């Protein structure tokens, strides 16, 4: 008759946000048979579920779920196992430790029967003790003998109906297969990264005891925090709040002359938006995706509009991103950025990717794999691509294709494994209802044509060089060098012909010219430009 | 009863050229343990329980850890020297790991929120803690140790009176699950000093000699600071030691039968010659030019 | 289910007789392997230009049959595998297929299984020999087996002397006339009313050489502009990409 839920309970009390669906499913599949009137439940001949498994990347709220589940129930205190804490040196005592966890349940069932309370058991890092059988071929065979005892005790010749085991792991591909059949561990949830609304809920949970004491200034707005925080887990949001609080507190402490804390101004403590911004930009840093310090590294000197080609390229990129976002017949789209060397392909591709406001953005450059062999490169590319399949809509950049596969005109010599991996990965669509965009950059279009790699791409965009005196003058004017009269001379001897130079080389030539004494700078610049004279 | 020692000043620490790093460490790890208890209770925040230190060899990572340990008047630190926790019998390394946190749990249970800080220092952390599933732990102690440590730091039961410090030169074998905001938040890099840092180090090291008039006026410190470039903190000390050794060896006159000329030892002083000879002959920097 | 719903994504429409012809030939082959006595092993090769819908047609032909065992071996599952792993995977799939009274195996994109590149050219011999040996050995007495292979380069296979191991080859063409293009557009329901009228007026003449997949891509690319410019953009794309046979 006594209920199994505590008389005073409330979903808000526990303090977990962003996992409503997971909790609903857990409650439906686990605790639905323990709340209905006994008479109907006993008229169906159904056995209660006695197993749960939770897995996911670190910091997504698993141990919190287990702790709150344990606290919710109106049962005895759960028996927790802190990792591999059931191992002993003596022979046969490792199993005797894993067999003492079920004594009370068995005794109570044999005493009352069909009316006993629940016995909750919690396993932390189940992968520590329960692993594949036949692996870990070391010595003493203790590991293979504990899995057998656990399986035989979970369900065997003897019957138990007042137990429930919860497991948590980060590597669910190592657990034994006979421990996951329906009956041992039936419910297998999956805790993942939160969405924007989940981020808002998490932020509002951890900022509830401060607003209630006028400790938080009204200047702060939570929508901005939820927007800027991308690829953030609950732990990282809590860490950000903690860092903001710490930097707010530190202003009232004087160091370098012993530790002295002012007790007069301490009654006017406040938390400002500046503290939050500084903490965001200094200490806290996520570890899933790409960060601003990478765009700041690829787009070094910004973008300057010296001609309409830049606008044309940017508009084409905008159209492609819109198509992939809205379209549903084509979940996979590709594009190739081609042109002469020193044109500005990588910066333009990075800018196009940045201006898309996608959740997941990544850049796969060849300078992070110096000295790698073929297998290492293939594994790295596969790992980078796999994460993009676990999001909602993502973009990926593959710059300098000719370096990913080691091309050299002599021979020619290159890598076939990487070429085939690329040719296969460019035509494989992501799971149902998910969308991907790929932007590849190169400088040798004919070679790609000879490899039958130019039809795997959906389209192509051309990035040209500076090819007129007016464009050169505009670039010089925008850069901010050779001004007033010094400019006029350059115009006199340049407008009467054509030029062929990239943008990177232009900066290099300007820097080279500026090192001479003031008088011979224009002459040196003109001589350097005339040396770099060519055409298609 | 603040955790801070009743007489502690940064000048007595003996560390020079690391002002910003120490300021950040103090702000992030020791700011919430000195504020009035009531305000911190109202805020409802948990303290940080992890620090990592990395950089090129010989730049002052163990000195900083030792001085931090000596700063706090709360018990004494518990040190772990390399792989000091490793046994052959099955299920004994983890038993060794579980004994480090016993007193913290016992005092937390008995007193609650009126406990004292407990420190644990892990020299060469990458000797035992490493990425799981990468190193071939045939026996299986390596993975199991990492799992035990992870489950003991942040697990079902909550602790609030511990602090763990780790020092490593290779900060990439470390597990990704141990470097998240929950477990180990503050991570710092110790790098080579600049001119002002070198001057501070040289002033710190040659302090007792100047007190006893054992330094001649011929030697200047600005020239020493300028002339030495890309010197780590462990090489200025070696230079000073070599200069002193030469100066003392000047007086001793013995080849076969040891003999000390006490008469000449009455007036001992070190000149520029010793420093120049040591610079030319003895000390060879690793990040400099030869 | 995953493979079936991932290969035949946008269904199969009827833009001309060739679809019906190919389906009928596949059904005849399935019937032949169902009730044969002297020929327990039958093979067929679907051949055509790129972007013509060969994988979808092969999967549909397999589905029309109700054989208890059906499998598709594709390179999507062998990214980064050395030739030894490829041989082992193929051997395991066929060995599993050898334990039933009826079976059907699809080998799509052969040229991506041999790791073929036209510079030299370079490929792998272990996989080629395994495939040449597995197309000729019969299953244990009283059993049947059907193998459907897909390729986009017939000449390469002919040079390696693989086109004789198969039993027959069936050709899969692409749109080659204005009537077919207009019917395909009508069955899709993308351009309608006066837009289709002007498209039909312009298309007449010059023929066309566009496959179904490329047509589906170009129809989606054009619908990202304003209503007044969609027809012109579509016509420009068709004129440029269309190329010639
Ligand atoms: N309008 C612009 N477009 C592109 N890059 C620009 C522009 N204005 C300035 N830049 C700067 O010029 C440099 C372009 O170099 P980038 O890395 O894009 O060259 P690249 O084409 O990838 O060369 P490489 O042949 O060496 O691979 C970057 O610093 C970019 O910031
Ligand atoms: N009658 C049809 N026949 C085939 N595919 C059709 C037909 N009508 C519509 N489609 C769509 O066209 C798609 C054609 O793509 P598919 O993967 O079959 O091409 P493919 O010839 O294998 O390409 P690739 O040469 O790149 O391997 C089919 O998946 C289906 O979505
Ligand atoms: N969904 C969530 N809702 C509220 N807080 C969360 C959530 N996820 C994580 N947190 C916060 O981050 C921490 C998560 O730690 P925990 O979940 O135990 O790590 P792990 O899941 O890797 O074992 C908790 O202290 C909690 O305050
Ligand atoms: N910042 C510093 N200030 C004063 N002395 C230093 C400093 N850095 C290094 N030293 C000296 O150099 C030595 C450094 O050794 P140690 O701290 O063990 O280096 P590490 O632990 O980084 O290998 C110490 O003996 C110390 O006296
Ligand atoms: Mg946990
Ligand atoms: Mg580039
Ligand atoms: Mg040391
Ligand atoms: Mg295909």
């Amino acid at each position: 008759r006594q209920s199994i839920i505590n008389p005073d309970w409330n979903f808000e009390k526990m303090g977990i946000g962003g996992l409503d669906k997971e909790f609903s499913d857990i409650f439906r599949r686990a605790f639905a048979s323990r709340v209905f009137p006994p008479e109907i439940v006993e008229q169906m001949g159904c056995k209660h579920v006695k197993g749960i498994l939770l897995y996911g990347p670190p910091g997504c709220g698993k141990t919190l779920l287990a702790r709150q589940i344990g606290k919710m129930l109106n049962a005895r205190e759960p028996k927790v196992v802190n990792g591999p804490e059931i191992l002993n040196k003596y022979v046969g005592e490792s199993e005797a430790n894993i067999r003492k966890l079920f004594a009370d349940a068995e005794e109570e069932q044999r005493r009352l029967g069909a009316n006993s309370g629940l016995h909750i058991i919690i396993f932390d890092e189940i992968d520590a003790i329960c692993k594949q059988r036949g692996s870990m071929a070391g010595s003493t065979g203790v590991h293979d003998t504990v899995v057998n005892q656990l399986l035989s005790k979970i369900d065997g010749v003897e019957q138990l109906n007042n137990i429930l085991v919860i497991g948590m792991t980060n590597r669910p591909d190592l657990i034994d297969e006979a421990l996951l059949r329906p009956g041992r561990l039936e419910v297998k949830m999956e805790i993942g990264l939160p969405d924007e609304k989940g981020r808002l809920q998490i932020l509002h949970i951890h900022t509830a005891r401060m607003r209630g004491h006028q400790l938080l200034s009204a200047d702060v707005d939570i929508k901005e925090l939820a927007v800027e925080t991308k690829n953030f887990s609950g732990a990282e949001l809590e860490g950000l709040v903690r860092a903001a609080q710490s930097t707010a507190m530190n202003r009232h402490i004087k160091a370098s002359t012993k530790v002295e804390v002012d007790m007069e101004k301490a009654e006017s403590l406040q938390v400002t938006r500046g503290d939050f911004l500084a903490s965001l930009e200094n200490d806290i840093k996520p570890a899933f995706g790409t960060n601003q310090e990478d765009y700041a590294s690829y787009i070094m000197n910004g973008i300057i509009k010296w001609g309409d080609p830049v606008t044309r390229v940017l508009d084409d990129g905008e159209l492609l991103v819109q198509q992939t976002k809205n379209s549903d017949r084509t979940p996979l789209v590709s594009v190739l950025l081609e042109g002469p060397p020193h044109s500005g392909k990588t910066a333009l591709a990075a800018k196009i990717a940045e201006e898309s406001n996608f959740p997941f953005i990544k850049i796969c450059s060849p300078d992070k794999m110096i000295g790698f062999s073929e297998t290492a490169k293939c594994q790295a590319m596969k790992k980078i691509f796999d994460d993009a399949y676990k999001s909602q809509l993502s973009c990926v950049v593959v710059d300098d294709i000719e370096r990913l596969l080691d091309y050299v005109p002599i021979g020619p010599r290159f890598s076939n494994l990487v070429l085939q991996a690329l040719l296969v990965l460019l035509k494989k669509a992501p799971p149902q209802g998910r969308k991907l965009l790929i932007i590849g950059t190169t400088s040798r279009k004919d070679v790609l044509q000879e490899m039958e790699m130019l039809n795997a791409f959906s389209t192509t965009i051309h990035v040209p060089n500076i090819a007129t005196g007016e464009q050169l003058l505009e670039a010089l004017e925008l850069l901010g060098n050779f001004k007033d009269k010094e400019r006029t001379t350059i115009a006199q001897q340049v407008k009467g012909k054509k030029v062929w130079i990239g943008i990177k080389k232009l900066l290099m030539l300007i820097e080279m010219s500026l090192q001479m004494d003031p008088e011979y700078r224009v002459r040196k610049f003109l001589a350097l430009l005339r040396e770099e004279g060519a055409s298609p």
